[PDB]
């Protein structure tokens, strides 16, 4: 088989029309199968990319000889690339992977992956001298081993995908061949987009049907999911807009439910040619569709292009079998969609009518895109550093630009709304979608607000006028006023500028009064900056971090004294209605700038929906704003925003009376050793989420739990809760907390079975009806604890325990400290050992240890060091 060499072709220029041709519908596929009458080589020149879609076709067939020798030269002459399409499995190996089936020749090694990639290109691209590769990434081609999805093969396809990219495509050694990824996944559900995007020329999305157009429907929230724009926004992170092509599908003969797409016209007996019309169909909609942000798309593609013109059977109507008959295609729908995209105004080339300055036009074209549709949609940064630009005429055609940088434009002498992007001011989206939406939602969407373009002026020596009034510019940043030397008249009114103190804007403002004082022309007409409405923001940090208060029977407002204030984007802090009144009547060059109408109510932020959490040294949590100083206590105050109920915005320390050390929850994360309760829900007692995110209970009448502390230490307090007033009269009414001191009946191997029997000590015996119970404990150093609860109900009583806290100070090896102090206090008890006086050296050193253990300011060093003191004398 003599494969002719590639003929010259023109470069690809958008918009592009692609089409998958099914090999088993070529005449040369199966000579016996005489009902197939179409040919791949008869695709019109409107087809830019012709995808070869091989399955159900013989390997020894004459179609391959026909394609390499006739179809490829024929389509290349009219400018049509012929692309070979392979499934995702071919890049991984395993079930039905083509070349990769020979694992011995191409193993899963770094050298094997490199060699497999070359074999893939040699076999699927270079063998018949095709124009590119197209890897197909969907569930229908996911790598599998023994019919189950292979997470190991998926990883290999990523490595092979890059290795293919180093051979063909935009970053490959051979850039004459395309490398394309068609897919059904959203970019986050696509394992290969993240590393494959730099290596691919184009990217196709298989958005077929009304779900492909309108997206899926979230029946819970009555909202659309995975919409067209959402799908594009996911892939817009990895590829450019001019690489994104959407796709519809024609009617496949004898297609079953789940493969009906209705992307073309539905059949009509009164028009035997309605299928070849394209008006109002999902195919034309996709042709006319453009993303709202970033730039025009690459084009559209069609699957089953051999069935062009065939009308789609009715959804629930009587069956029509003449549509399943195979006829020769004239590809009228394919040509019509090509013309619809070419004649679309969004692809009109940018010419001198838009930007008369040729130095300006070239910069825009080389940065925004050659088409007028990119002006409405470009979403990035435009940098104009070519000094030859004489006229900025036409920058108001830029609608969604994100950053504008004017660098060293000496010949520009005026800047107003007519020579700036229209989103210099707050604007809304004016583009209308052509796709259908969900009739099962409410009325159609409202205009989305377009973010304002960032303006950077620097080096504009010749600039004489700078008019920016009424634009709601948030600050004056990016303006290098020191280089704007020829300015004469400037307007900055009706903005949001905090022109005060030594603010950035106020320093630009004042550097700019200079260049129109050196320039003696200054009137009340030439420099206007009044009617300023700076937006008020929540302060990033708050001032008061600590408060030492005396003990006295008086409540204080915690939020009032700790969390207040409004901060501008330049640094000014306003706390009261008076601070804003002193800020409001602040003059610059004998003239106020803040608007009169803009009052304190409209500027300062509000703390109506803010929440407070006050935790004391015993981990007792309260949510009330007021705080009674009637008890000596050290607290911990946190404030939370409505937008975030987990991360505090300001944290503080309140010390009433003398400062007590804050105790921690020693049982948080406890390991369940044994007991009667369901182990799944026993862990929820010690997990930490304050009384249980709607989880469940322990046993059916009366539960016991035996647990081990993560890090043992000094235990001073304990606390347990009932359910969140979710229940009433079902509360735990009898509780028994126990500590373990029976050393250990050995069996370190089997803790639990002897934990279940040995000698424990009752430390608390609760009996009540409260929702929360807390009680001090007398310095226990145990590491194994037992809790027993009972709600005084039927044998099917279903007792619950959402959370239980063992509260104290983290003291490593506190068990040995308590046992030694017990061994010393009970040994100086017996004054008959020796003289009472010589062992007073131990009697005074034992109350130093005890006072250190009971001090409000728990000092770990003072206890560990003083522990060794009594340890020496018991050693004697
Ligand atoms: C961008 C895009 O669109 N992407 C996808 C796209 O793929 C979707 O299009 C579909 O693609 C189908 C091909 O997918 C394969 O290739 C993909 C890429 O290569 C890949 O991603 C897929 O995963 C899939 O891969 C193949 O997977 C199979 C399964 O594992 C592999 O098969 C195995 O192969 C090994 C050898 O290696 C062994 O032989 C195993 O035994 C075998 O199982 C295969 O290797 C994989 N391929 C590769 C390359 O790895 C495509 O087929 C779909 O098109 C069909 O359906 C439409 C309608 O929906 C129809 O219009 C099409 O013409 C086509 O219909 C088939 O036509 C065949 C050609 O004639 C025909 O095959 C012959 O049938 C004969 C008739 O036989 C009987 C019988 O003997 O029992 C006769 C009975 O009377 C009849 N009963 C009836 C009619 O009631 C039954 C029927 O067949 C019955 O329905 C049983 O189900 O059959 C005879 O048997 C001949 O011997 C035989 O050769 C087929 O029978 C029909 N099939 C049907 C269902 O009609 C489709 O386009 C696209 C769609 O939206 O979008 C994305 O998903
Ligand atoms: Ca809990």
């Amino acid at each position: 088989m003599k494969v002719p060499e590639k003929i010259p072709m023109k470069p690809l220029k958008g918009p592009l029309y692609g089409g998958y041709f099914r090999t088993w519908h070529d005449k040369t596929s199966d000579p016996a199968e005489k009902d197939k009458v179409n040919s791949m080589g008869e695709l019109p020149k409107e087809v830019d990319l012709a995808f070869v879609f091989h399955d159900w076709t013989k390997d020894y067939s004459l179609f391959w000889q026909e394609l390499a020798t006739k179809h490829v030269p024929t389509l290349n002459k009219q400018g049509t690339r012929v692309i070979r399409t392979i499934p995702w499995r071919f890049l991984a190996g395993g079930d039905h992977s083509g070349i990769a089936e020979d694992a011995q020749k191409y193993p899963n090694t770094p050298e094997g992956n490199k060699a497999l990639a070359k074999a893939i290109v040699d076999e699927y691209v270079y063998k018949y001298n095709l124009d590119g590769l197209d890897v197909m990434i969907e569930r229908d081609s996911i790598p599998k081993v023994n019919k189950e999805e292979s997470k190991e093969g998926i990883e290999r396809s990523i490595q092979v995908f890059e290795e293919i990219g180093k051979l063909i495509g935009p970053k490959g050694a051979d850039k004459s061949r395309l490398f394309i990824m068609d897919s059904t996944y959203m970019a986050d559900k696509n394992p290969l987009i993240e590393r494959g995007a730099p290596y691919i020329d184009l990217l196709l999305v298989q958005v077929y049907g009304t779900q492909g157009e309108k997206g899926g429907f979230d029946n819970a929230n009555h909202k659309a999911v995975d919409t067209m724009e959402e799908r594009w926004e996911s892939y817009s992170k990895y590829i450019r807009p001019e690489q994104y092509m959407v796709g519809f599908s024609f009617y496949e003969e004898k297609a079953n439910s789940g493969n009906l797409w209705y992307d073309v016209n539905v059949e009509d007996d009164t028009n035997p040619n309605i299928g070849s019309e394209i008006k109002g169909t999902r195919a034309e909609r996709y042709a006319k569709w453009q993303p709202k942000t970033g730039g025009v798309k690459g084009g559209i593609f069609s699957y089953g292009i051999d069935r062009d013109g065939v009308a789609h059977p009715k959804k629930n109507g009587p069956k029509t079998p003449d549509l399943d008959k195979i006829v020769k295609s004239d590809y009228k729908v394919s040509k019509a969609l090509k013309k619809v995209m070419e004649n679309d105004k969004s692809y009109e080339l940018i010419d001198q009518k838009d930007f008369p300055d040729k130095a300006l036009r070239e910069a825009v074209i080389a940065q925004v895109g050659s088409r007028r549709g990119n002006l409405e949609r470009f979403n990035g940064t435009l940098r104009l550093d070519n000094p030859d630009i004489k006229s900025l005429e036409g920058l108001n055609k830029l609608k969604k630009l994100a950053k504008l940088e004017l660098i060293g434009l000496s010949q520009i002498t005026k800047l107003d709304s007519s020579v700036l992007p229209e989103n210099i001011k707050p604007t809304k989206d004016t583009l209308v979608s052509v796709l259908e939406t969900y009739k099962n939602d409410d009325r159609k969407e409202e205009a989305k607000a377009i973010p304002q373009v960032a303006l950077t002026i620097s080096g504009l020596t010749g600039l004489k006028e700078l008019n920016l009034a009424g634009f709601d510019r948030d600050s004056l940043a990016g303006i290098d006023a020191a280089s704007l030397t020829s300015l004469e008249k400037v307007d900055l009114s009706s903005n949001k500028l905090d022109l005060a103190a030594g603010t950035e804007n106020r320093q630009i403002l004042d550097t700019m009064l200079a260049t129109v004082t050196k320039h003696g022309g200054v009137s009340e007409k030439t420099f206007v900056f009044d009617h300023q409405k700076p937006t008020g923001l929540y302060p990033d940090t708050y001032g008061t971090k600590s408060l030492q208060l005396p003990v006295a029977n008086d409540t204080i407002d915690l939020q009032a004294k700790l969390l207040f204030g409004t901060v501008t984007n330049q640094g000014t802090l306003i706390n009261s209605e008076a601070d804003y009144k002193a800020y409001q009547e602040q003059e610059i060059a004998g003239h106020r700038f803040v608007d009169s109408s803009y009052d304190y109510k409209a500027f300062a932020v509000t703390y109506k929906d803010y929440k407070i959490k006050v935790t004391d040294s015993t981990l007792g949590v309260t949510d009330h704003k007021d705080l009674s100083t009637s008890k000596e206590e050290t607290y911990k105050v946190e404030f939370f925003s409505p937008i975030n109920s987990t991360k505090p915005v300001h944290e503080a320390k309140i010390v009433v009376g003398e400062e007590k050390t804050m105790m921690v929850n020693l049982a948080e994360g406890a390991t369940i050793i044994g007991g009667d309760a369901d182990p799944t829900n026993a862990k929820k007692v010690f997990d930490g989420l304050l009384n249980n995110d709607t989880t469940t209970l322990s046993t059916s009448n009366k539960a016991s739990i035996i647990f081990e502390l993560k890090e043992p230490g000094l235990v001073k307090h304990w606390r347990f809760f009932n359910d969140s007033k979710i229940s009433k009269a079902d509360y735990i009414k009898e509780a028994k907390l126990e500590a373990f001191v029976g050393h250990l009946e050995d069996s370190s191997k089997v803790k639990d079975s002897l934990e279940k029997s040995t000698e424990w000590v009752t430390v608390s015996d609760y009996s009540g009806e409260a929702q929360e119970f807390s009680q001090p404990l007398n310095n226990i150093g145990a590491k194994y604890w037992r809790i027993t609860i009972d709600n005084k109900k039927s044998q099917y009583g279903y007792v619950s325990l959402p959370e239980l806290q063992i509260i104290g100070h983290r003291l490593p090896e506190a068990a040995t400290v308590m046992t030694t102090m017990a061994a010393a206090e009970e040994l100086s008890q017996q004054k008959d050992k020796f003289s009472q006086e010589q062992l007073k050296e131990l009697e005074v050193k034992v109350a130093a240890l005890k006072a250190a253990l009971d001090n409000k300011m728990f000092n770990a060093d003072t206890i560990n060091a003083s522990f060794a003191d009594v340890k020496a004398y018991i050693d004697k």
